[PDB]
């Protein structure tokens, strides 16, 4: 996160890490046995760290759990980076409390000018590499449909939108990837994707959640 604020300990529950001997990519907890995060996060020996604020040290409300199943879309596109969606199942459940908890699905879509909030431990600079140890969070806009594809034409599918500032300054970034964007209490997004970090007219583009909530809820009762 570029431009951002350090949110103070354990104020996003849901939010996780995933962790292959380091961070290296954020989800949502969104039941106590299930994760969403991105198709492009996909990998083998994925550990989910729950509870998180300081990566870097044993604090105490830590959770770790191995990835039993890792379930990206079907129809993941690693080109276009279409349905950049992945369900992550835990071995087993966490447990839940004030400081690890799941996050809603959207009953609809969002809609432009939503204020959100997205989170996570990526690169804090829009020019130059500085990774934080205490998760950072970013209030952002969903911005409308003819600005985004006007800033990123001919790559924008129905899956995607944009959220952020042209003007620069303020992004996620790598090490995001997967994480949260939050807005009203509904996760309605997945960090994707987007021309470097914090540019001006290069907003962020994220995975559109709710046109997967059926999916999502089709694929978890069915493993
Ligand atoms: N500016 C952001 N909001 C942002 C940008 C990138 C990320 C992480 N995702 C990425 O790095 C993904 C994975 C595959 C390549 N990719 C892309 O972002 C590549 N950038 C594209 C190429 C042409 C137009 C912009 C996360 C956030
Ligand atoms: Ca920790």
């Amino acid at each position: 996160i570029v431009g951002g604020y350090t949110c103070g300990a354990n104020t996003v529950p849901y939010q996780v890490s995933l962790n292959s001997g380091y961070h290296f990519c954020g989800g949502s907890l969104i039941n106590s046995q299930w994760v969403v995060s991105a198709a492009h996060c996909y990998k083998s020996g994925i550990q989910v760290r729950l509870g998180e604020d300081n990566i870097n040290v044993v604090e105490g409300n830590e959770q770790f759990i191995s990835a039993s199943k890792s379930i990206v879309h079907p129809s993941y596109n690693s080109n276009t980076l279409n349905n950049d969606i992945m369900l992550i199942k835990l071995k087993s459940a966490a447990s839940l409390n004030s400081r690890v908890a799941s996050i809603s699905l959207p009953t609809s879509c969002a809609s432009a000018g939503t204020q959100c909030l997205i989170s996570g431990w990526g690169n804090t600079k829009s020019s130059g590499t500085s990774y934080p140890d205490v998760l950072k969070c970013l209030k952002a806009p969903i911005l409308s449909d003819s600005s985004c594809k006007s800033a990123y034409p001919g790559q924008i599918t129905s899956n995607m939108f944009c959220a952020g500032y042209l003007e620069g300054g303020k992004d996620s970034c790598q090490g995001d990837s997967g994480g949260p964007v939050v807005c009203s209490g509904k996760l309605q997004g997945i960090v994707s994707w987007g021309s470097g970090c914090a540019q001006k007219n290069k907003p962020g583009v994220y995975t559109k959640v709710c046109n997967y909530v059926s999916w999502i809820k089709q694929t978890i009762a069915s493993n």
